[PDB]
């Protein structure tokens, strides 16, 4: 079921929750993360999202619960309906339209460093017109082709 593959896909997104890595993911940096997704969950609502794995009466979410979390969650390839959320969290300006800049901004609020020219081969290859902005119709074009 869960392949090598995977649990490195998994093991990324650990390592950008963990701020200090103490091996434990408390509702701080849960919501840290959150945060930058577009999101703005509360204290009350970081608890909940917590307990979905927390059974060992510690309140944080470790390394095995973690990834036992991404499991049930991660899809890769996820719906129509998930990829419109996504959509507008790269597109703060809400005109449908991804530039580079707008792009580079959510990457490294994200906690993604990467230089300008790692963005624009990110555009280009979702962009079926090249024009530097790339709309919700060439979001989904590259989920079915890279
Ligand atoms: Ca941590
Ligand atoms: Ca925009
Ligand atoms: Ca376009
Ligand atoms: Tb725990």
């Amino acid at each position: 079921q869960l392949t090598e593959e995977q649990i490195a896909e998994f093991k990324e997104a650990f390592s950008l929750f963990d701020k200090d890595g103490d091996g434990t993911i408390t509702t701080k940096e849960l919501g840290t993360v959150m945060r930058s997704l577009g999101q703005n969950p509360t204290e009350a609502e970081l608890q909940d999202m917590i307990n979905e794995v927390d059974a060992d009466g510690d309140g944080t979410i470790d390394f095995p619960e973690f990834l036992t979390m991404m499991a049930r969650k991660m899809k890769d390839t996820d719906s129509e309906e998930e990829i419109r959320e996504a959509f507008r969290v790269f597109d703060k300006d809400g005109n449908g339209y991804i530039s580079a800049a707008e792009l580079r901004h959510v990457m490294t609020n994200l906690g993604e460093k990467l230089t300008d020219e790692e963005v624009d081969e990110m555009i280009r290859e979702a962009d079926i017109d090249g024009d530097g902005q790339v709309n919700y119709e060439e979001f989904v074009q590259m989920m079915t082709a890279k």
